[PDB]
């Protein structure tokens, strides 16, 4: 098996992003950590801490029922088009988008809370000054070689994991509920989740698109350590490229070996 972040790289083809960080100490796993890569679903963890920022404001905020129709549905929504008929409440939507990773729901949530424009301006409300998001579900995940679009660096996504799971940029109620969000993952077993000992517990968000984008950001708790933050991209060079869940549990094997 490939033993550096680098020769994985070499391995697999495409490009890798790594930023992995170890809270106890501060030292940091990192490749092409300050590149940027089309987020694709990882983003939906952003717009959940968005919504529940915007909560600390109007309690109820979280209760809101949203109402959407059939041709609001777009690809990859098996939470919402089960609900056309009631519609949802907007914790419910954050649920789905963050543990199914459903589009759909992230969409009507960011109808709500104002759009990119929102999630963008809530990303420079806790210090991130490189996530841009721009687009909708599905447009968003084009991924296209050199188009800024929708991206961030693995960098900026681990330091932003770090303060909102770890740190106080969301008040405690409101970090509870974004942790048991991450923690119900549901669709990235085969991913951080697979390369890591079956001891740590993990909250992730994982991404996929076009050019055979693979992604999986999150926070690994070990059973007998301080936790690890871990942001892993990847994207190929071929539009029609197939996802690789291998890569980013290899990443995390060795990420996680590195801060062993
Ligand atoms: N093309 C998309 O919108 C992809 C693919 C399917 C959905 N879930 O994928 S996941 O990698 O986030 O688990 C939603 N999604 C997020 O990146």
């Amino acid at each position: 098996a490939p033993a550096s972040f680098a020769a994985l790289e070499r391995a697999a083809g495409g490009r890798l992003g790594v930023c992995a960080i170890d809270t106890a100490t501060g030292r940091r796993a990192l490749h092409r950590a300050d590149e940027r890569f089309p987020f694709c679903s990882t983003f939906k963890a952003m717009l959940g801490a968005a919504v529940l920022a915007q909560s600390v404001a109007h309690p109820g905020l979280l209760q809101q029922r949203v109402t959407y129709g059939r041709s609001d549905l777009v690809n990859y929504s098996p939470v919402t088009e089960r609900h056309v008929d009631t519609g949802m409440t907007v914790a419910e939507l954050c649920a789905a988008t963050i543990q199914y990773s459903d589009n759909t729901a992230a969409n009507e949530l960011m109808k709500r809370i104002g759009g990119p424009a929102a999630v963008t301006a809530y990303a420079r409300s806790i210090g991130d000054d490189t996530f841009r998001l721009d687009r909708w579900e599905t447009e968003l995940n084009t991924a296209l070689p050199g188009d800024l679009r929708d991206t961030t660096t693995p960098a900026a996504m681990a330091a932003n994991l770090r303060v909102l799971v770890l740190g106080d940029a969301l008040p405690p109620a409101q970090r509870a509920q974004l942790i048991e969000w991450l923690r119900g993952n549901k669709v990235g077993d085969k991913r951080i989740r697979a390369g890591v000992p079956t001891g740590w517990r993990v909250g992730d968000k994982t991404g996929t698109g076009d050019y055979g984008t693979t992604n999986d950001v999150g926070v690994l708790w070990p059973p007998s350590r301080a936790p690890i933050v871990l942001a892993v991209y990847y994207t190929q060079t071929r539009a029609d490229a197939k996802a690789k869940d291998d890569v980013i549990a290899a990443a995390t094997r060795i990420a996680s070996a590195t801060l062993a």
